[PDB]
């Protein structure tokens, strides 16, 4: 039963989604004039906000809304504490629509009460290449192949209701009301992703952890030495000796990534992102933004030989508030974003990934199994963590398919 979700256009069950084939909407085609022009209807102690993301007053407001109030772990241990610069580099990437970041303000004191982003993304999402290619040799490569453009649509991120006013359908009015304003820019399509499951994800992968500073994780999650280090004796030099790393990369050619290196990435990340089902595509402007280093924020290293880029790879900073805890307040974590390797094996240059992360005082990598994510977790020691990231569409059937198909890194 979910009075929301049931009236909505995504599959309703693991089954409608695993019968399905071929790419497309869901709904009936609808025009921009079709769409109410006015907000959808609030309790008058309410109002609807567009936030301003060059204003540092309106991202700090957001900031402190999401710092108290956004995901947490199952259990409790860790709320994610993205950073004000976090928050105006992933709300404004080039060409964003400020009309679709929309929040809800109590009348009175302007106190900012819950919060949905959209940002534009360019995104293949067309039939799967297997069905494509089970299609073709019955005849239907047409109708398979037909949403094969890569599409301009929104990305949902950030949904947060405020503690206080939880279960009070006032999710449902949010995503209601980010639909219409989108709809209203002629967009009938957005990929989400949550650690809930929501009808229907397309894809589905756990996560997987790294620790860099087995000390802290460990006085953190525990809150003392784990099952088998205290078990054989000697913990903690046992832990430490095991999470080791080089203070240094290994791969000589690596630096940090610089302006100019800009059309060599985008064209070795287009070339890898191409072989996955889903995936996105971005212009230099869109290289520039989300992989150019950023203090705090996001770090990005190239390999380069003979003055070109053979590979690269990228990771982002979200710290997490540690709950229920007297000694650090914050988990640092690094988190894979985009890579390519065309001239080292992954596991070799996400080592350096590791070596890095750990040298700028990190004390965990984290990631989901998407991408090749999988071929290098157990070389270089990461495990399942408790969470689980499932992919979604809005307004689009889309077949059932391994989160390894998957090459959208979400924020
Ligand atoms: C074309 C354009 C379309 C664009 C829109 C595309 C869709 C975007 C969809 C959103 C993508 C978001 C991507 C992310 O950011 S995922 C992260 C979401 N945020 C958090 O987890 C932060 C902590 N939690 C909260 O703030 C609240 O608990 C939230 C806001 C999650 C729910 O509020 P609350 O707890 O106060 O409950 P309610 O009484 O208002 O509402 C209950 C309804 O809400 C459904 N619910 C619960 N959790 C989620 C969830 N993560 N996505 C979608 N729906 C969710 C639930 O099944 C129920 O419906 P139903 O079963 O009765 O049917
Ligand atoms: C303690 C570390 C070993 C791992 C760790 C670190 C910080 C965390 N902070 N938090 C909050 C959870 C954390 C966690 N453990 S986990 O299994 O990797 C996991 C990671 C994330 C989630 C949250 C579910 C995913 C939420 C969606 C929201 C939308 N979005 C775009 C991405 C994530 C649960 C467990």
């Amino acid at each position: 039963a979910h009075a929301f979700w049931s009236t909505q256009p995504v599959p309703q069950t693991e089954d409608e989604t695993e019968k399905i084939v071929f790419a497309g909407p869901m709904d009936e085609p609808k025009t921009v004039a079709d769409i109410p022009e006015e907000p959808y209807p609030i309790a008058s102690t309410f109002e609807w906000w567009t936030p301003n993301m060059e204003a540092a007053d309106d991202i700090h407001a957001i900031y402190e809304l999401l710092r108290d109030n956004y995901v947490e772990d199952d259990d409790s241990m860790f709320r994610f504490n993205y950073s004000e610069e976090f928050l105006q580099w992933a709300l404004c990437p080039p060409n964003y629509i400020p009309d679709w970041h929309v929040a809800v303000r109590r009348k009175a004191d302007k106190k900012l009460l819950a919060f949905i982003a959209g940002v534009p993304v360019t995104l293949r999402m067309g039939t799967p290449k297997y069905m494509k290619v089970k299609a073709q040799e019955k005849g239907e490569g047409e109708e398979a192949a037909k949403y094969d453009e890569p599409r301009h649509i929104c990305e949902i991120n950030f949904l947060c209701v405020h503690k206080q006013l939880r279960e009070k359908r006032l999710a449902p009015i949010l995503i209601k009301e980010a639909t219409r304003r989108v709809n209203r820019t002629n967009v009938w399509q957005a990929v989400y992703t949550a650690g809930v499951l929501l009808p229907t994800p397309y894809a589905s992968g756990q996560y997987f952890h790294r620790s860099l500073n087995p000390e802290k994780l460990v006085e953190i999650r525990f809150a003392g030495a784990p099952a088998q280090y205290a078990a054989f004796a000697n913990p903690m030099a046992m832990l430490k000796r095991n999470y080791q790393l080089p203070s240094a990369p290994k791969n000589s050619g690596l630096r940090e990534m610089k302006p100019s290196d800009v059309p060599q990435v985008r064209r070795i990340l287009m070339n890898y992102l191409d072989s996955f089902d889903v995936g996105p595509v971005f212009s230099d402007a869109e290289i520039s933004h989300y992989l150019l280093p950023r203090d705090g924020v996001v770090f990005t290293y190239v390999v380069e030989n003979d003055k070109k880029v053979t590979d690269f790879f990228s990771f982002y900073r979200i710290p997490s508030t540690v709950i229920g805890n007297a000694n650090y307040n914050l988990l640092n974590a690094a988190y894979v974003h985009y890579y390519a390797a065309t001239s080292i094996p992954l596991h070799q240059l996400i080592l350096d990934l590791l070596i890095v992360a750990h040298s700028r005082g990190f004390d965990v990598c984290n990631m989901v199994e998407i991408l090749d994510n999988r071929s290098f977790v157990e070389q270089l020691k990461f495990g399942a963590g408790d969470g689980h990231l499932r992919y979604y569409f809005y307004n689009w059937a889309y077949p059932k398919i391994k989160p390894s198909q998957v090459a959208l890194v979400m924020l």
